[PDB]
């Protein structure tokens, strides 16, 4: 299958460019990450820093996930982000993303051995 922190990593990462290429990023990244392949994803946040600054996340701040669970961390200082979120035009197969780029906290939960993020769970 994949593990939990390769999807993540598939998921969530673009540490190759610094912020959203144009309104077209989403759309594309999307495709290339393989988030549109049987369904349209519909919401997928991506974050423009290095693995290893999203990895330590999982030492700084420890908050709670909006789902009750305890093992979420936000990041202490805020990170280039990338929301991606499919917009009324969007029907598989043709699916269509809006691109919005901020710079905010990174919110992810975190497992295993070594402790690394496993989900996104929020920006602020
Ligand atoms: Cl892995
Ligand atoms: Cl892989
Ligand atoms: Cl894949
Ligand atoms: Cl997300
Ligand atoms: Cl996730």
């Amino acid at each position: 299958k994949e593990t939990a922190a390769a999807k993540f990593e598939r998921q969530h990462m673009d540490s190759s460019t610094s912020a959203a290429s144009s309104s077209n990023y989403c759309n594309q990244m999307m495709k290339s990450r393989n988030l549109t392949k049987d369904r349209c994803k519909p919401v997928n946040t991506f974050v423009h820093e290095s693995l290893a600054d999203v990895q330590a996340v999982c030492s700084q701040k420890n908050v709670a996930c909006k789902n009750g669970q305890t093992n979420c961390y936000q990041s202490y200082s805020t990170m280039s982000i990338t929301d991606c979120r499919e917009t009324g035009s969007s029907k598989y197969p043709n699916c269509a993303y809006k691109t919005t780029q901020a710079n905010k906290h990174a919110i992810v939960a975190c497992e295993g051995n070594p402790y690394v993020p496993v989900h996104f769970d929020a920006s602020v």
